[PDB]
């Protein structure tokens, strides 16, 4: 059992462990789009003394961290072990390896999407996106008086061939990635992948449409065995009018009874409706998960709230290193320190602060964050919260 | 159509409509426990000319606000009208009378739960709590290294039959309620009527059992159907500690496959697990309702957030007045004023952030909450945010 | 295996026999209620050379048939043979006991309620009335501009106990089954049972309430699983203002999704709404089943349509007779012959036609009945029509 | 918003629109061959002041009306409105433009399938088939001693592939269309697509397989997913001989539990078993809509029942003329005329009545229909009688 980074000859061992490893997967020519996206030193392989039995990688990504800032992200993903090599420390050893070449390669963080909820807290992610499904039952949805866009004249908003307007849907995502936390660049191989799905396979899914907006977009497409039910796959508006032109098209599907989207908590499209209730939450899961390779580099690139005031406290990572962090103006200057510690907590536990989307009180009521100061602990709530709602980009 | 408080001889009719109205009505003996609740003129009935075809009512209710601050809360229930008299006016006319009233008795809110999701917006109602249910999968619950009391010696929870420790579980409840938003305090009429439930009924519910820790319990009982699943009625934790303790215990039925629980977003549970995942959420609903029937009493009587530093405003509630809103200190004062509106929403939205529930981001991005300033809407969401999170005592 | 009359002490062996042959048992005490519906030779048991391994027994009825017309009826009940002593033509001999009986008492029909659709067609029992459950999803029914009593002031239909209108219940009921084709007589004995079921049992059914009209009513009841289900137990209208106003009332049961009700073929609740579609058909199966014991007799003491003109036939039933058939004036004359036969059909598709529920044609076209000339058939089918819809009374 | 005639660049963003507005839509290069049947300005498009936001078209149909009378038939097909463009009184616009046209072109009558059942009522369609769904649980089947063909010798029914006795379906059909109300003739272009669907699809639905008699066909097929049930696309027979024959051969597929079929209410094959209730209602719901355009020919158009004696009366139509209507010998003249009415109805009344599916009575009962003689309700309900029981061609 040898750890070696992949040559040609390791692929096919490679694309078969995933056809057998994921249920979804794509093929071996759509696998090499992806491919394009890991850097030289990216992928780890087990081979048994011989096929293979373990792989491991990474993707270049960049992810859009509260304050619009942009930070180079190693998105882990293609793990698998053989199911014939299961209890070997494989995943340990793989993700060490992985770890070690993500943090002397110089990437702050490292961001994945979990197969199980229980696997990757060992080793230092942390859930940092919360999945919220919403279902509309649209045959009782009426618009509140005070929604954007329900008056005379015609409606901004186009239904359209996906495929026929790349370019505005590109431009759009590019503006929403950029301005909201959880937000990943979208690479031109992963467009072309989004629009060969948009179209109708024999046996498979059902054409996909969109409703174009000039600063929004949504790609929905009618469930294979519901054909009551619309799957919006995507939708990303850049300003609130976008947001509820979108919905009211979407509402105005006539021949569906329910509309479904994978969105996020602070979604407004119950706020939409004169009854809120319409908007019911049929699902909630773990999004993106964040391990934060560098504490002092990711906490001092990401933006603070304005609203609290200046404030000091020493942060101890659990073997990950102790800082005198100091916030103000929302900036964080975070230096090497050994002053005793005011708080301490597992790196995973950063990884869900670091985007805004669990709150610091939540974490010290499970014990998963320590400190005998609850001024700190509102001190650090109000802090790491993001104006903008943190939001999942797409499964990776 | 006549609109009079009831006298003896209307409350035979109002109990046959409230049979023919709610499914879950517990009959006439039990009605008048909750009736000692009722003020002298609480109650409003709807004769035909002659029978009760519409009736609505008020409890006397006190609601801990954020700032552990007790309102004198008008609690809205009973209201029927009958299906022979449907689109007839009856709930405005009825819900009109009894505004009047609980305003001219100098009630600062009222309070509802809802029927349905749609009803009670156009009278000023706002959703102020969110009800999560929680469906833990109990058979893969491991907890955490770091969550508290897993050590040696013996457990401090005990296994009771509820009726046996009634002192402890309401003086566990009085200092749950003083201390968490949403709060109510449980009069002893409605302790005879949850304890009364608490035994098994034949061809109804099974036997209700508790787990009592010095400061907390959970009362829990097997489902009629599903005998692998435990529902949790009742959890009132004091502590972090009282929490995890309780939660150990509930993990602990090993008979049972699912421990389901209506809880509040910011629930630690899942914290507590190494596999965050387990605790899924099958539900999520709005609980209490708030209309506020004196905007500067409610505003001034709160506690606001003290990371935020002092800010003004003028907020124009719609048909409800137009105030200078000043916040510093974590204090609000609240005076009437002509000068221009900087922040414009209905009296429900009110209603909907005065909890803590509810983000004025969010409500502006549907336009339920207009303004010009987003810096103003940073300072909004910062100010009304509860350090303790917002929690739903019980329905009524 | 002797078929006698039973005597005093063959009693308990029959509810025994009744207990393990019918979940619907509604036990010894309501069973000597019904008895009191049973002539002094009106059953038959079997005992094994002793306990009761068979029994049979017909109620003295009253049957309204087209023309407003009401016939002594011999209603077939209380049969069972223990699953001990099956396939001993046990059935048989009894049937053809109560038959003799039954003939020679002076009935001109018998009656039944089929547990199986397969079992009395060769008796000579045929399905006379069909059963249609519509339910209505009320939510979306919105009442026609066309239909009665929509109109401003107060509504004629009362919510009440059941209980506290025997009488008012009584006399419409009785209207309604002078009126109707399968119209009973409803004896006292049959509201003391109908009256005893409207309370709620524990761990049973749920309360029952009334919709009361001047010229109306509906019994109804949430459903003990589908707490969104009303069930309509029954609905008996003198007059269309009374049906439609009965309704109005069961739509605005607004915490109901679905409402309810075995009805007929022809009720109008369709095309009271704007969408007749919502009142969709779940469910369909035979009612009454007839047995014409005196040819003659039946078919001269039924009215025909006026508006088919003077026809003469000859109509033979097998091994039943045949008959110089002369109808007109809606009258009939039904006379022996043996003329050539024009029509032929067993005695049970004479039962079939006999209400106006089924088409000659219908039969013809399954050669249940043969004749060689399309214009008789043409003539039968009009002649046999009822004006007024045949409906079902209530089981026995 | 302009309401043309589509020109060819119209046709792509058509069969667009018609892709995102049904989910059964069969592609452009099928949707080529059901644009044979519209005729020259038989469509309309309303384009945004551009792409196609709605549009509406009808097919050149010949429909049998009792009588075996042959109409030229407008029938209404393709209609969407874009779901970004609801609510703008599109759907009246293109309805009343397409009617002008229909009426102009001198249709008698307009028909069209619903999607949803309270749309076109206000245009004056109403309901004139009734679709039945019948599944035999074919285990326990068995046929009557007096249904046809069940003696010795050869069957007359034979398993063909449909694709290879074309001609011999046609033949039939042919025959069937011309002699049943409700029949359309079936043109080259629907026989090409009908035959395409025989086929299996990959991830679609199964093999088609015939049964063929000389008088009569069924097409049938095991259902996707319960590979027990077999569903009867279409069964036609011109004689009961043949209806019987191929029931006995359906019952016959030993391999299925269930065999499902869309036929009509009077359908004999209930009556063919020894246990009618075999033949259980699954399913019930509007077929063929009717809108009568010209009052006085489709009244003069159709044959009437011989059996009821000649009599006139005063129809008024709501804005749609009143008439002098005279029927004896089967035959109606029904001229202009101002006397007093003595009947009146909405247009969408007399398209339910016209087919002789909808008694006059049903329609009075729930004041579709007005009048004060009850003989003359009791005369219509016999005059509008279908001899031959109405039934449903095919959906467009
Ligand atoms: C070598 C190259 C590396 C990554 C890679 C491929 S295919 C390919 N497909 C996908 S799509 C499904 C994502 C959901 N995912 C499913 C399981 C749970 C986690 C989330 N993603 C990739 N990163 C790759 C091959
Ligand atoms: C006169 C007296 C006034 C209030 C009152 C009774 S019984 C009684 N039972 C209850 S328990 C069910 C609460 C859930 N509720 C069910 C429907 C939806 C809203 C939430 N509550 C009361 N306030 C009273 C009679
Ligand atoms: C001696 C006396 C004779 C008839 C009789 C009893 S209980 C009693 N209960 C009923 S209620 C159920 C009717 C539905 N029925 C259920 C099975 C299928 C046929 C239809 N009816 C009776 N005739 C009697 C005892
Ligand atoms: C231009 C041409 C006009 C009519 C037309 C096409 S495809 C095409 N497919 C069909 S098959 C489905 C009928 C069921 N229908 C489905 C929805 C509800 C109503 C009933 N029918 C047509 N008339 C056309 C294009």
């Amino acid at each position: 059992v040898t750890l070696c980074s992949p040559t040609e000859d390791d692929w096919p061992g490679m694309f078969l462990l995933a056809a057998a490893s994921f249920t979804d997967f794509i093929g071996p020519e759509s696998a090499t789009a992806w491919r394009t996206l890991v850097p030289t030193d990216g992928a780890v392989v087990v081979r048994d003394g011989s096929e293979v039995v373990g792989m491991a990688l990474y993707m270049d990504l960049r992810l859009t961290v509260p304050g619009e800032v942009v930070l180079p992200t190693a998105g882990l993903s293609f793990v698998a072990v053989a199911p014939t090599h299961r209890r070997r420390g494989l995943l340990r050893a793989m993700c060490a390896e992985l770890h070690r070449r993500i943090a002397d390669s110089g990437y702050p963080v490292a961001a994945l999407h979990a197969s199980e909820g229980g696997i990757y807290g060992r080793f230092g992610y942390g859930p940092a996106t919360t999945l919220h499904e919403l279902t509309v039952d649209r045959r009782f949805a009426r618009f509140h008086a005070d929604a954007p866009g329900g008056g005379l004249g015609g409606s901004s908003v186009r239904l359209v061939r996906p495929t026929e307007h790349r370019g505005e849907f590109e431009a759009i995502y590019e503006r929403w990635r950029q301005q909201v936390p959880g937000g990943l660049l979208r690479p031109q191989v992963l467009w072309d992948e989004l629009l060969a799905e948009a179209k109708a396979a024999p046996g498979g899914d059902r054409e996909s449409f969109a409703l174009l907006h000039p600063d929004g977009y949504a790609l929905y497409r009618v469930d294979r065995t519901d054909l009551k039910l619309a799957r919006v796959s995507e939708l990303r508006a850049v300003t609130a009018d976008a947001h509820c032109a979108l919905w009211r098209a979407l509402i105005g599907l006539d021949s569906m009874e329910r509309i479904s989207i994978i969105t996020h908590p602070q979604d407004p499209l119950p706020h939409l409706l004169t009854d809120t209730r319409l908007a019911r939450t049929t699902w909630r899961q773990d999004g993106l998960w964040l391990r934060i390779m560098n504490v002092p580099a990711a906490l001092e690139a990401r933006g603070y709230a304005h609203e609290v005031g200046e404030f000091s406290t020493v942060l101890e990572v659990s073997d990950g290193g102790r800082f005198a962090l100091k916030i103000g103006d929302g900036r964080a200057r975070c230096t090497p320190t050994d002053a005793a510690a005011e708080i301490e907590m597992d790196r995973d536990v950063l990884g869900s602060l670091y985007l805004g989307a669990h709150r610091a009180s939540t974490l010290a009521a499970a014990n998963r964050l320590r400190t005998k100061d609850s001024q700190l602990l509102r001190r650090l709530d109000a802090a790491f919260a993001s104006d903008v709602p943190v939001q999942t980009a797409f499964e990776f």
